[PDB]
């Protein structure tokens, strides 16, 4: 019977690690690798991760089942995390999930249980994983602009022309900060209108939170999602604790649905928990229960931010590295985007025969569509990409 | 729009764990003396040792990581596990390992039919409603000797075809304990050869019935005479990891290029669900699994649960029988497993739940390891009154 299977493909992340390993170059520097990495190359254990880890060790003494919607202490510490003292717990719906994927994948199954004709809208470009998703559920998507290839900035009379086209019932999934994979992101403002087009069409909004911290701050960087909570009666938000508590392999999510009254938020808590029962029944303990330890824990709390705000604060000053070299070597702030993008990753903006030539004559490695990780970079790297870049005609 | 949602049916077995001399006979998770289900010693040392040498978390294995998968394959077949023909996913838990077993079914067999045990493990059929998949029942339960209605099974299992799947519990039937004999298995075997439909195991309590090598003979068994099966294993229980979700999908195949295309059909599926499986739990088995002195130490603690709760069959086997004369509740001793269905009536499984405070599930599944020395006569009591 399992002949009959069709051949998948490939995650071609890994086709892109071979590749790299193949290469018998000295000199050669990967760009494309998806997870943070510190000054040594390493993906480290966050310290107050560690020691959250240390105090369970010593605290639980059973692993019996627990919460099917998640535990109470971490979804309550996330929705405070995300949405603030705006957190209306009386109409919010909050499901812990395995990743953000995991809370993408169940506000789909969510949406779609409650408007079958559901049509969702998604940025140009977006995490391809996305459109995985949702062609292998069959929903009908479509794009709207977002990213400008010639001021690597965010063409917004494009995307809001483009979102003016959306229905009664549809879904529009926007990236709460930290666009991957351009890095270009929206200020308030065109947060406040993209609202005013949301309300007027009726659409729901999809937000993909999955770098809170990583662009300007914690709190900064929930802006956006709390705006678009305060405005909108129904938002469905999918969080991913995975890159900002640096428990990536944990698999830990959170789903939450806004919504406009009580009993719709009990009708939503109630078949939001029946998706995790038909799916896998409970959902990850392990990396979950760490989170909600760093947030209720104080002292845990301030190492927390105070370590993530470390690696943001070093992020930020690759950027102006490399855009001050940019600059230098080009004799224009053409490539002050740089500078100006939020999150770990850019896109550049080259042509994949320029990506293919900066990998053949320089040695770099990067995807194919010219996404890099800033955290690849240091002091040592950075020169050779500027001069990469200039070299390849970009 | 979520103003649309209808309202679901919920988890009548979880239910009663919420509406919870209370006596909680319900929900599938081991028990101590004292009411408390421990965490394994090999489980809580595996995690000090992890605590100690893990450096990153960074993303892993899709499908798992190979040390799960190879000592998971060899924990269930033994011997017989053909790596060249074997593709194993990690999953989040035995339930997520189902799903994805019916996903990959459906995926080669849009018309697939799926049949199950009369009884079954109610989350069989929930997850096969929400996919909207076809199902049939074999019987399996004989109501009045409470053992297996072996002639009954057969019969419906032959009108199986080339494509349907056939559910079965590789040991400790849940919710009955009436499980099959290696002779009955053979003869199982045979009917799926000769009808061609794909057999999907459900191995949930891998050692727990009889000891960690013979609860998986029959399992063994198919797997030597069907070049296809399907195996959804789950260390919830065997392991006592339970909150952690882990657990595994085995696809055997009959060669190895049935086998790079199921790899890659279980390793999408994982993808466009939740992406990476959760790694605490599969870790916490690997480490035990390939450390000679953590695993000697897991198979001993196993062991004597196991012992123990075989040790309450009897004793309360025996309490009912010199309480009435009446051997009609021997089956008790002969069922094997964490569960057991006294056959009472559901008039009279809610009559002593609201008044004796013995919550059992509604069909009168109790959860045996639930039982012990001192709450014995008090249950045996109950049911002699009222009958059955
Ligand atoms: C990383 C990421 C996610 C979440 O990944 P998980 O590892 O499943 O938490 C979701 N969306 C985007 C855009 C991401 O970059
Ligand atoms: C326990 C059990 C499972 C698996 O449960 P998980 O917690 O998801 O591992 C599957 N089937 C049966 C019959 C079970 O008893
Ligand atoms: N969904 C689920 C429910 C219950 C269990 C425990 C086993 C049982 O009670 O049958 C496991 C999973």
């Amino acid at each position: 019977m399992l002949g009959n299977l069709k051949p998948q493909a490939p995650d071609k992340i890994l086709a892109l690690m071979g590749e790299f390993r193949a290469d018998p170059r000295q000199g050669k520097i990967d760009l494309g690798v998806g997870v943070y990495k510190d000054a040594t190359g390493h993906t480290p254990i966050m310290r107050a991760v560690h020691a959250a880890e240390q105090r369970m060790l010593e605290t639980e003494t059973t692993k019996t089942y627990a919460g099917l919607s998640g535990e109470p202490e971490f979804q309550k510490a996330m929705g405070e995390l995300i949405l603030g003292d705006g957190l209306k717990s009386e109409t919010t719906a909050t499901l812990a999930t395995v990743g953000g994927t995991g809370a993408l994948r169940q506000a789909l199954e969510l949406a779609r249980m409650a408007n079958p004709d559901l049509r969702v809208f998604v940025s140009d470009p977006t995490w391809p994983n996305h459109v995985s998703i949702m062609n292998f559920m069959g929903l009908p998507v479509q794009t709207y602009r977002y990213f400008d290839a010639e001021t690597r900035g965010v063409d917004f009379e494009g995307m809001k022309a483009d979102l003016a086209a959306a229905k009664k019932g549809d879904m529009v999934l926007l990236h709460g900060c930290c666009h991957n994979p351009t890095g270009a992101n929206l200020t308030l403002d065109q947060w406040a209108e993209i609202a005013s087009i949301l309300e007027k069409t009726g659409a729901l909004p999809l937000i993909d939170l999955a770098y809170q911290g990583f662009g300007d701050g914690l709190e900064e960087d929930a802006a956006g999602t709390r705006l678009i909570a305060s405005r909108i009666p129904e938002v469905l938000i999918a969080a991913s604790c995975s890159k900002n508590f640096g428990i990536y392999r944990e698999r830990t999510g959170c789903l939450l649905a806004l919504c406009a009254d009580a009993a719709t938020r009990e009708l939503a808590q109630g078949a939001m928990a029946f998706l995790n029962r038909q799916t896998y029944s409970f959902p990850p303990f392990h990396g979950a229960k760490i989170v909600s330890t760093v947030l209720t824990t104080p002292e845990l709390r301030a190492d927390w931010m105070a370590e993530l705000e470390a690696v943001r604060s070093g992020m930020l000053r690759l950027r102006e590295q490399l855009a001050g070299e940019l600059r230098d070597l080009s004799g224009s702030d053409r490539f002050g985007f740089v500078a100006e993008h939020r999150g770990m990753f850019s896109r550049l903006g080259a042509t994949p025969e320029q990506v293919k030539r900066i990998k053949e004559e320089f040695g770099i490695y990067m995807v194919g569509d010219s996404r890099i990780n800033i955290a690849g970079l240091n002091d040592n790297t950075i020169p050779i990409l500027a001069r990469a870049i200039i070299e390849v005609g970009v």
